[PDB]
């Protein structure tokens, strides 16, 4: 269990640790480290809560519906925090592609994978620091999607990142 507390998920964002920046999140506002389904669970409209019950808020999808973080283009520092620590197999990152469309449900066919880094099997810390690059074609509101894959069980934890680059 763990969540993407930089740059703040959007489920993140629904707890009051994440400033309650995001309003009508379901489980998030208690519980953001709990999105938890099997690896490669990619269903279209359902990114944000990867299907799992309780979440189906964070499924919504305009232009304007959640908080962005401001960054930009080039290095982005990614924060993890974890709740419960597991051994690990595996951390990736998509993000969308130009000329995606904000209003209509998310698509993994639509993101760009962007970085992987191999957990080794090993039990990472609480606080888990990783950078990434942020491809210079991006610009203004995207969705990085993370990925943590867990090392002894099928399962992985899902964080969809609303950011606006600029
Ligand atoms: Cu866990």
């Amino acid at each position: 269990h763990g969540y993407v507390a930089s740059p703040g998920s959007r489920a993140f964002f629904g707890s009051s640790a994440g400033g309650n920046l995001n309003t009508n999140v379901g489980r998030a506002q208690w519980e953001p480290q709990s999105i938890e389904a099997p690896k490669n669970t990619f269903i279209t409209g359902k990114l944000a809560s990867a299907g799992v019950s309780g979440f189906e808020p964070l499924d919504e999808q305009t232009a304007t519906r959640w908080h962005k973080t401001n960054i930009t283009t080039g290095p982005l520092d990614i924060t993890w925090n974890l709740t419960a620590q597991h051994r690990t197999a595996s951390w990736d990152y998509y993000i969308t592609k130009n000329g995606w469309n904000p209003n209509q449900p998310l698509d993994i066919k639509n993101f760009d994978k962007i970085a992987s880094i191999d957990g080794k099997q090993e039990v990472p810390n609480k606080v888990v620091k990783q950078t990434i690059n942020i491809p210079t074609d991006r610009k203004g509101y995207h969705v990085i999607y993370a990925v943590w894959g867990i090392g002894d069980t099928v399962n992985a934890f899902y964080q969809a990142i609303d950011v606006n680059i600029q």
